[PDB]
């Protein structure tokens, strides 16, 4: 059984890397453009995407350790750990090549390190929606004049004591969307049965805890990432965020200058945090137009 | 029933106030001293205050609206809708003359407005464990570097969708350990049958939701001292706070100092959040002196 439909012409599919068994869907031909997934979600985020890369690149959309249908790390939930999982993911399928890499949301925090430090292997970034972890996610705000921020859920996922699992469980769709709905600027696009999807995968009781580890890891990485970030990256970059409710706006690409010589960044006005599924057709169009430019299928 | 063991002396009553009844805990002689407690307790964190206090002092302390046995209130839960409630009920005990205040965390937001709006009505003040509502509080973090973030609650409990509520029924014991320890340095005085007698009253459904609508109105309540306090308290202010976990440290004088022409404040080191449990002997110790200064029997 699978918890997500595939899309025609993909196949799903499991690898080992490091003893763990990591859960993708692949398809396509050409080049490699690795997919990452963020928080609550899974490689089901890029399913609209997939099918239209797949026509020029070959594609895989990986489960983060621990999500949807991989197994948890059995190094540790930090960046520069889980990135080690990806990097060598990537790299059975991409040997004699560099490949491009798309990530969303905590995706983000679990490859910036092996970008950093395997920068022959990376030819075209696109990083959308969160925070590289820097000493920058210390300066959001908890509460704000309209009702709840965008990160307290930092702080409500990285407390002890199983805070998060033991609240969340048996709550896990009711968590989940209002998670979904409360950072997105167009709510229309989640139907009842996409959340339900994403909740019932989430809700395995390994995953619901390796959600939250990330998290727990999260001042660990912002420590790595600051020796890592004396190392500027040089490959072409793009950022893409949200105008809307849930949007980074423009931080995702004023704080990406202080990482990639080489990057451009778009804002998308009427879209929140969920970009492929809020703004699935400019998203989708931004990122095949910015990889295309490096040859393809 | 009781909720709480009522301290030797001391006798447990009610009184109707604009509609709603409220419960208090009342001994001694002398001029009036109310005591106003804060989220996730009730009048009992006094519990070991009154008696030193009643050798001097007719003391007083209110179950806030909705919270202990006390009713929910009829108006609202912002600060000055709150406030009228607790005023009133002073000056039926102290008709003719002023009266002392000590408030601890929400106890501050639900005062004062009544403290600015009748400041001949009030001898004394003593404020402990939050911010005043105001524009300071957008600028706590949501995430901190070394420890935990003092108030990413705000978000968490000022979420729509009843989302605290619902997570935390059922799990109310478990959750109100984890919130008391995490704000706490000494977390060696809640013993587990201190915090069942705290989780059994808060847990009451309305006693749940009710401190959730504290935190709702809370944007409300800023809105409303913006205009109040373009006035300054013009008797004589103590601040307290603690300097080890989960206390405020310096922000609790610094942010009074705006409010207030007459003030002193304390830091007590090696204690967090819970004063008067954390930190009895010079918690106490400073308040009765305080007090002390102004007539007393």
């Amino acid at each position: 059984a699978e918890e997500f439909p595939v899309p025609n012409g993909f196949e799903s599919a499991y690898r080992e890397v490091d003893g763990v068994k990591l859960h993708y869907v692949k398809g396509g031909q050409g080049p490699l453009v690795m997919l990452v997934h963020g928080f609550g979600q899974t490689w089901y985020e890029w399913h609209q995407l997939m099918p239209e890369l797949a026509k020029r690149f070959t594609v895989i959309a990986p489960d983060l350790p621990g999500l949807g249908q991989s197994e948890p790390p059995k190094t540790g939930y930090s960046g520069e750990q889980v990135a080690v999982y990806l990097h060598k993911l990537a790299r059975q399928f991409s040997p004699d090549r560099p490949f491009d890499l798309v990530a969303h949301d905590i995706g983000i925090w679990n490859t910036y390190p092996m970008v950093v430090k395997n920068q022959a292997d990376i030819a075209r970034l696109v990083y959308m929606q969160a925070p590289i972890p820097d000493a920058r996610i210390y300066r959001f705000p908890a509460f704000t004049a309209q009702g709840e921020s965008l990160v307290w859920h930092f702080s409500f996922f990285a407390a002890d004591d199983r805070l998060a699992e033991t609240l969340i469980a048996g709550k896990e769709r009711f968590f989940l969307e209002h998670f979904i709905k409360s950072h997105a600027s167009n709510t229309e696009v989640f139907s009842e049965r996409l959340l339900d999807l994403y909740a019932r995968s989430y809700a395995k009781p390994h995953s619901l805890n390796a959600s939250f580890e990330y998290y727990r890891a999260l001042n660990e990485s912002v420590r790595q990432n600051a020796e890592l970030a004396k190392t500027r990256l040089q490959m072409p970059t793009m950022t893409l965020a949200g105008g809307g409710h849930g949007g980074m706006g423009t931080f995702q690409l004023e704080q990406m200058k202080a990482y990639a010589e080489d990057v451009e960044g778009h804002v998308l006005p009427g879209c929140g945090h969920w970009l492929p599924e809020e703004c699935a057709a400019p998203m989708n169009r931004l990122v095949i137009d910015f990889l295309s430019r490096g040859r393809h299928h």
